[PDB]
């Protein structure tokens, strides 16, 4: 009685609706789109066909698209250089491509094409996380070796602003140069090379020889990253988007801080920080016409994954390996972010070792519920937490596979859909949700090594709870 | 509300194995739980042209704690022939030939066994009836090599060449030639061929479905065009001692013996033609098959189960599949044409019936029914003891290979979208003859393999059809 009858899928993908939900595929090189109403593949992409011969295919935002099976459009970036020895493969390659590529892909309803590399272009080259500015005509990208972030507008592919951020550290010693504090430094940025071109394409820029992966923000202190600019490093991760307009915020990992920039001056305003027990936030010196500081006398974590609910009277910051825990912040005052306090935290007893890190994150569209991902090294289940986003209450966890990362919403708000990655070796797959019953329905295959995932959106109100507002 | 449980409850405990082609993976699936169990990126590891092209795997006691097996790939300038508007000038060499082991937790990339050799080949792989030799053949070089797995020694290759009656190149195949089989011997230092890369290549590209009219009509670039025989695979019989290479421009299966590597019969696809012309031996390591006309090319080949039938695929001229009856396991010059399977609805070129899979009781061969963008791709089921056909269930773009689980329970196959479309693992059950669903896959794959667990298994794997 344990083989089942023969059956056929079809109940199982009608459920869901005409979602199409895309990923990148890190060490697969690949991004593709899926039709969770059929279970076919619309379309893939392998970046080394177009002769990028190291597309570390890495983070990714959808445009609103009046009709997605017909058409839409995404920005997908890679990384490069030595960040392909990092991750266990026994490769022998000796000079890995320079990467750090941003394309824009446009899906036309049978295939997709590779408009445009905006790192070319612009001369930012930029490898972590890709943002939707909340009207769905803009984007933002991030890089945590470099420790630049640009937004850029979509129409004209002309960068708005870019931004560096430095660590000067109070003490030079590498494992201290985080935990006795230090001074950030924001710089706007003005370009160098003709056509208001900028100077980071591929490597350059890297303090760091390689990215900090997940889970690894301390290994910079205890000596295992090699780079000239060690103890110079903030890594910069997301600017992630106020649904209500004005504010982002840039996340620092290093340091623990979540940076509110002004989008229509394009300046700092405030410094949020993650950690438990201290200040909600710190001030924005400015010193220049286009310098800011930012004083701190320790560091007490590393923090990673950030978001505003979709309402955006919350914002969330992830501590992380020192404490590993959600920070909720009050961020109802749209007028005035010095005035955004701390309301809450999220613990659990069994989050006091160094993992699960508290990590990637998705709320419901009525911002009842955010869904978080649990993470840990191989080979612990990786898994995905439910917390009441109301009360600030962890309510169930779920063991789903290793490696766990992004997590996307079907905009009717009835099912999460997330992925697990292998640490790019070893087991990986989508995995799907139910929201009324916080159950897993199922997992389909997946040949990828995912840190991101979307689902393509229709309107601006479903970037509120896409890769607009939240990692 | 549903979850997918009882669905993938349906399936015995198989490993579904793909390449992908123009993605540069390799994957393994478990059908049981929906969770890829593990892939591997070609260009992870400098190979800078992956298109991981075809494989096949070995016997494994528990394909869960660990299995073996071959995947190859193409390079040069079949970059270019799918469509996709890349600006790169100077593609990877490619014909590049992987051992990889899975482990229980991931792939480990063993060794390049073109490189070991000195023979890249990029066509079929096959395994051997007993799983611990393979095959691989290559219709651009026109050469094929049978492989000892445990020493990764080359036990056999040869070079197969034509000589047409007429230069004329339209006129090269149709009115007939000489077809030459010599015995290569390795020819650099230390046992070594010189066959790496695009080294051998007689035409640039794999002629592609139909493609025997592109190059008739000097639309395939070369240096060799009228030379070319375009080998696609060395199919086994199971059992034992003999081995089919198709050549598809002359529409010639070519049955070797692989006990004295010998080549002792052809057989001649077309209906009408005769069941077969004899080898000659001219010289020690060369043989000569005379043909005073080519009536239509021919593609896919292979036995079915238990030996005893050999189906050969009629394409472009005429559009059949022409069967053998091969029950005399000691003489293949005697075997004889016993039937053929024909439909108002297959013409000319398309529908490309390039792949099959039978059950594992012999009953009935699934067979792909290719086309062109935009016509519905699908799959041909044929009543395979009164060779009729039954049914044609339309899939999707770009059908490509067939495995079934070794149950006999369900055919699982893929489509490939031409590299640019819409992809999947389409599963159907042999029952009904029903699609039972679509799950989604990142992939242009041209193979696919379920792990086996013993010989028999192989008897309905990637060893005797393709
Ligand atoms: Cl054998
Ligand atoms: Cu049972
Ligand atoms: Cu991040
Ligand atoms: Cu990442
Ligand atoms: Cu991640
Ligand atoms: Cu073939
Ligand atoms: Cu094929
Ligand atoms: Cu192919």
């Amino acid at each position: 009685g344990h083989m089942a009858r023969t059956t056929k899928i079809e109940e199982f993908y009608a459920q869901f609706g005409k979602y199409i939900l895309l990923v990148p595929g890190k060490f697969t090189g690949t991004v593709a789109a899926h039709d969770l109403s059929t279970g076919r593949t619309l379309a893939w992409l392998a970046g080394w066909n177009y002769g990028d011969t190291n597309p570390i295919m890495h983070h990714m935002a959808a445009f609103p698209s009046p009709d997605p099976y017909k058409g839409f459009e995404f920005i997908v970036n890679t990384q490069g250089g030595k960040n392909l020895f990092i991750y266990g493969i026994p490769t022998t390659v000796k000079e890995p491509g320079e990467g750090f590529n941003i394309y824009r892909v446009r899906y036309d309803g049978t295939k997709f094409n590779l408009v445009s590399n905006i790192a070319e272009k612009t001369g930012l080259g930029l490898g972590v996380h890709v943002t939707a500015t909340p009207d769905g005509k803009g984007f933002a990208v991030a890089d945590g070796q470099k420790d630049i972030f640009a937004e850029f507008d979509l129409a004209t592919e002309s960068v708005r602003t870019a931004f560096l951020v430095d660590w000067k550290p109070n003490n030079s010693d590498l494992k201290r140069a985080w935990l006795e504090g230090g001074t950030m430094t924001i710089t706007r940025l003005k370009p160098t090379l003709p056509g208001g071109k900028y100077d980071y394409t591929g490597t350059k820029g890297c303090k760091i020889d390689w990215e900090l992966v997940p889970g690894g923000e301390l290994f910079l202190e205890e000596g295992k990253v090699t780079g000239t600019r060690q103890t110079n490093v903030v890594a910069l991760d997301a600017f992630v988007y106020d649904p209500r307009g004005r504010w982002g915020a840039l996340s620092a990992r290093l340091p623990g801080v979540a940076i509110i920039f002004d989008r229509q001056d394009w300046e700092p305003v405030v410094a949020l920080v993650g950690a438990k027990g201290e200040p909600s936030s710190l001030p924005v010196k400015k010193v220049a016409s286009d310098t800011w500081e930012i004083k701190m006398d320790k560091v007490v974590t590393p923090a990673h994954q950030a978001g505003f609910s979709p309402d955006g009277k919350n914002f969330l910051f992830m501590n992380g390996v020192r404490q590993n825990n959600i920070m909720v912040w009050d961020t109802s005052n749209h007028a005035d972010p010095t005035k955004w306090t701390k309301k809450a935290v999220v613990e659990d007893p069994g989050w006091r070792g160094s993992y699960p890190n508290t990590f990637h994150m998705v709320f419901t569209p009525d911002g009842r519920k955010v869904y978080v991902t649990l993470w840990w090294p191989s080979p612990t289940p990786n898994g995905i937490a439910v917390v009441d986003a109301r009360n600030w209450k962890l309510l169930k966890s779920v063991d789903i596979g290793p490696d766990m990362q992004t997590l996307a919403i079907t905009y009717d708000g009835k099912y999460v859909v997330g992925v697990f990655s292998g640490y790019q070796k070893t087991a990986s797959g989508i995995v799907i949700m139910d929201t009324k019953s916080d159950e897993v329905v199922g997992i389909l295959p997946s040949v990828g090594g995912h840190h991101d995932c979307v689902i393509v959106p229709k309107t601006v109100e479903d970037l509120r709870c896409s890769r607009c507002t939240t990692t």
